[PDB]
């Protein structure tokens, strides 16, 4: 058959080629000898500061491929627009040692990065992204606007609207415009005397960043992070969140009446705020991108995970269940009405969110879509397929193929 | 070149090194990674109608010898030695070699520790290996496969075992058994094109009944075995209602759970897989252990083209069918897995959850860092299919890699 990976989805018997990873001009972490797609960090994609400029020739050539794409993407390759600004690209390189984005295509690469991003389960609505430029921005109090205005339009109150907002690219000879935080909405980690940690173990390191910075914590287990905002050259700024910008939702049970007791709650937008953003081999290092959570994400790892809130022992002594032995299932339990709760409060709350069950059968939605539109998809299996009932969901069923493709979001190291 | 693996749950790090033994390939590349596919798309094993490569099968061979020496501490001395020299002189002159049996129970264990795709391998050490390398006919292969069965089960108490049949032979058809499983559920295809049975076992009921077996009419129907001698029709054999253990499924509260008349079968035993040792490839090795619960209360009643029962309880619960946020299935779901656990832990058959299961495996990468500092382990499969960030290995990186000793899938013989 095809010389291309032979996808194949067991609960329905069908075959597709994935032709689309051919185009992957980027090695990853596998080899013919061993397999590391498991790997969260694996170390190649990881963007490590290259300060000294690119090689003018390496980047020329990501460049080209990027408008290649563009003008493909409207069906003018090959035309006399095409080519005059292959050689605008090339001409601008050659005398400043880089070259800048048109608004279009800036947009046009956003969308595409998405698209591309293997983790992302709900790549269906890629084609729908507010995309904010914001390549003028010029100091850290005016990134602090931008990103206000951003979880504004976004948040919208409770009908979330996905968006990102790009800030100046790295240049040559400049510090970046960096955006300490990994989301824009995060809750304090409290190192505690004992050892343990009040709030989100997950935060304590930014939580201990924002303190040596000159906040002044609080000391609950939902405290809203500030902003620790960076704009070339200097150090970062804090800046605190207008508590009104931030929606909150207070989670509640349908029928389990003592679980609104329980003071839990989570904030409605998710805005990941630290990876960079790279199209035609421009990097930019401050570009918040958000969406609307899948129920699972706040229900079963940051509320349950061993290493974030860890509420699974407290809820299942709620329900009374025996935690003493592993084959009660207890913990199955005790998940699954956590995320119900989840689900019920944020529907009652009337913002938007999305269930493991709804999410995934509109990814293989999307996995049709890109099979007629690219030839494939790549797609990260361990990442897609939900932290809870996985072979339940259409998408445990289906072979995927992992690559990376660009324009994408990369992970890149932390400024401090 | 040396896997940095992490866990994230307590931030721990360590290196594999035992990667670096590995001399077969895998399908993955730098350009993209295929670790979510079941099967190759070629690394079977093409057909054996003609003698294997002097030069690679005494490669294989003498790597192998050299581990089992390793085993035994005597690494270097005269049997050692002497062993070596009998492999190279048969292969000369044969174009192959014949294993000793304490080789080939070594052999057969270090298979499954190995197998990146198994959960269990913490017992590992503890396996009943039976040789039946002396076997000539279907019906020897039958009569070992009844006592395999008979010791396995132990009256509930499951012991692990393998057993061994006649290595491939160049030029001559393979000892095979063509069943996946030595117990699996008929699939009768029913006009309307849907299925009564087991869905997944359609096939092999078919060709049961092109040899002769008289079919039932049930869903929980034992099929029959397919047993192949060497270049010869398979044989059809009933197994004993007695050999077959079977539990009834009940739930602990839900009364009319009984009802439903579910029920699965005691012992697992897969029995399509290739057994590969030194180079040596044994077609028929059927091993089995005892199961971990969502094997059967997940996957195989719950998996939409299996006995996909996930709707009829849900309505019997009593739930919000009309929509996914009600997570009507994952309610579903966990009732059946737990239905699952107390009928076998009331039938006094051995059973493991997937929590109990995963803590286990956790122990046994941590005995094989030490031991031989790394461990191949496949993620996808090790992670429960439910409760996935619910277990300890969900948050552990692993390292997926082929090494010999290992079973290995086959084309079918049909
Ligand atoms: C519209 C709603 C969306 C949903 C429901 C969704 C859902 C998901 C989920 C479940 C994850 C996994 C989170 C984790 O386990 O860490 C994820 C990862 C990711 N998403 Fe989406 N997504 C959406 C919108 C977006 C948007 C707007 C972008 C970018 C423009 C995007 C980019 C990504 C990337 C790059 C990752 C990987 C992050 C990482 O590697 O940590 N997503 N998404
Ligand atoms: C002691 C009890 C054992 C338990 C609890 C256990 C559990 C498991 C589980 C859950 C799987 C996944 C099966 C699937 O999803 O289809 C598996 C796969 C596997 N196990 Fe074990 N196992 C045990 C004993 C054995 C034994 C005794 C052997 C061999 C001597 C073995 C060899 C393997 C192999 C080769 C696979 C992969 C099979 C395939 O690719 O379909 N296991 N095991
Ligand atoms: C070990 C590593 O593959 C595991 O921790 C991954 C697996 N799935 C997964 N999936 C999502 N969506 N998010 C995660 O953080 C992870 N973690
Ligand atoms: C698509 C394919 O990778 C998926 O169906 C795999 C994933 N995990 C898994 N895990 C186990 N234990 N058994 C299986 O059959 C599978 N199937
Ligand atoms: C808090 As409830 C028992
Ligand atoms: C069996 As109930 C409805
Ligand atoms: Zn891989």
């Amino acid at each position: 058959g095809p010389k291309f990976p032979r996808v194949k989805n067991w609960e329905l018997g069908s075959i597709t080629y994935d032709t689309l990873c051919a185009q992957s001009q980027q090695d990853g972490p596998c080899t013919p000898r061993r397999c590391l797609g498991s790997l969260v960090l694996p170390r190649k994609l990881q963007t490590r500061p290259s300060p000294g400029p690119p090689p003018a020739e390496q980047l020329l050539s990501q460049a080209r491929d990027f408008i290649n794409q563009y003008y493909s993407s409207i069906k003018r390759s090959g035309s006399q627009a095409h080519e005059e600004r292959l050689q605008e690209v090339e001409a601008e390189v050659a005398s400043t040692g880089t070259y800048h984005l048109r608004e279009s295509e800036l947009v046009f690469g956003a969308k595409q990065a998405w698209r591309n991003a293997p983790r992302c389960v709900g790549r269906i609505q890629w084609g729908k992204l507010q995309v904010f430029d914001a390549r003028d921005c010029s100091s850290a109090q005016e990134m602090f606007t931008y990103i206000c205005n951003h979880i504004k339009y976004a948040t919208n109150r409770g009908n979330l609207r996905s968006a990102i907002t790009v800030f100046p690219q790295r240049a040559p000879g400049r510090g970046d415009f960096r955006i300490w935080n990994s989301q824009l909405v995060r809750y304090a980690g409290y190192r505690q005397q004992d050892g343990s940690v009040r709030g989100d173990p997950a935060n304590v390191e930014i939580t201990e960043l924002c303190i040596q910075h000159g906040w002044t914590p609080g000391n609950g287990r939902f405290d809203v992070l500030p902003l620790l905002l960076q704009a070339p050259d200097e150090a970062p700024e804090l800046f605190v969140l207008p508590p009104e910008l931030v929606l909150e939702v207070p989670l509640e049970h349908p029928t389990l009446e003592w679980f609104a007791a329980l003071g839990l709650r989570w904030y409605a937008l998710p805005a990941v705020s630290n990876m960079l953003l790279e199209i035609g081999g421009l990097e930019f290092s401050a570009a918040p991108f958000s969406g609307w959570y899948m129920s699972t994400e706040i229900g079963t790892r940051n509320l349950c995970d061993p290493h974030r809130y860890n509420i699974l022992e407290d809820v299942a002594v709620c329900m009374d269940l025996d935690t003493r032995t592993t084959s009660s299932l207890w913990k199955d339990k005790a998940a699954v009405e956590i995320n119900l709760a989840v689900l019920h409060s944020f529907q009652l709350a009337k913002v938007t969110i999305v269930d493991h069950h709804a999410a995934t059968v509109s990814f293989m939605k999307h996995l049709d879509n890109e099979q007629k539109a690219r030839g494939g998809c790549p797609a990260d299996w361990a990442w897609i397929v939900p932290p809870i009932s996985g072979s339940l969901t259409p998408v445990f069923h289906q072979e995927m193929v992992n690559y990376i493709l660009s324009p994408a979001f990369r992970y890149q190291p932390d400024p401090w």
